[PDB]
């Protein structure tokens, strides 16, 4: 594995994607590790091919694809900068410097977040897919959420301005490219950031006690 057969111990996707997904704080059971559509819970799964100008941009953690002379294997990317990136490989947490990491990844992420808002939500809507929506925006415009459970004037304001800062068509409304941008930049929880950021409480590979995965959407209503 050129010098480093410890990055390649986990040998398919769903042995990656059982690992990635307890950086979420969840059990994943086999057919959710399958990434296969439809969802099966409130997370979305996606095999995207990237560059490393891309990989520097992810805003959670992936799954790479490595590959070595006709074998693949799976590591999880759990940060990046310009110099290095961190991997945990279900039993080691390595860093990797670009040049080591180029030579075992051909662009191929498996891609895991939640995306519990999954309809268009627009001016006069109500419920809890509204409270959501309201904490998700704060949440990426780093201010403070309208706590609303009505999509009602201020919160259209919003959407247009999250809009205008994304480069999309500023029309208020929270549709299929609005709502998949906000979900991929930014979740309600991101347990994940726990390993980012002596010693160590709880050290990799060990993780805290796991939850089940959410299969209900919030509801919106006209």
């Amino acid at each position: 594995w050129l010098g480093e057969s410890a990055v390649a111990r986990m040998t398919t996707r769903a042995q990656g994607l059982e690992e990635l997904y307890k950086l979420w704080g969840y059990r994943a059971t086999r057919i959710d590790t399958m990434c296969e559509q439809p969802s099966t819970s409130i997370f979305q799964c996606q095999v995207r091919q990237l560059n490393w100008q891309e990989l520097q941009q992810t805003p959670h953690p992936l799954l790479l694809t490595l590959q070595h002379e006709g074998q693949r294997a799976y590591v999880v990317l759990l940060e990046v900068d310009p110099e290095r990136v961190v991997l945990l490989t279900g039993e080691q947490r390595l860093t990797f410097t670009v040049s080591q990491l180029m030579s075992l990844w051909r662009g191929e992420v498996t891609d895991l977040w939640p995306m519990p808002l999954r309809e268009t939500l627009r001016l006069g809507m109500h419920g809890e897919a509204i409270e959501v929506l309201d904490q998700l925006l704060a949440k990426a415009l780093n201010d403070e959420p309208l706590k609303t459970t009505q999509f009602n004037a201020e919160l259209m304001q919003r959407v247009e301005w999250f809009q205008r800062w994304q480069a999309m068509t500023e029309d208020g409304i929270a549709g299929q490219r609005t709502l998949a941008r906000l979900q991929h930049m930014v979740s309600l929880s991101e347990p994940w950031r726990a390993l980012t950021q002596e010693e160590q409480v709880m050290r990799y590979p060990e993780f805290p006690s796991l939850a089940p995965l959410l299969r209900t959407y919030p509801l919106a209503e006209t």
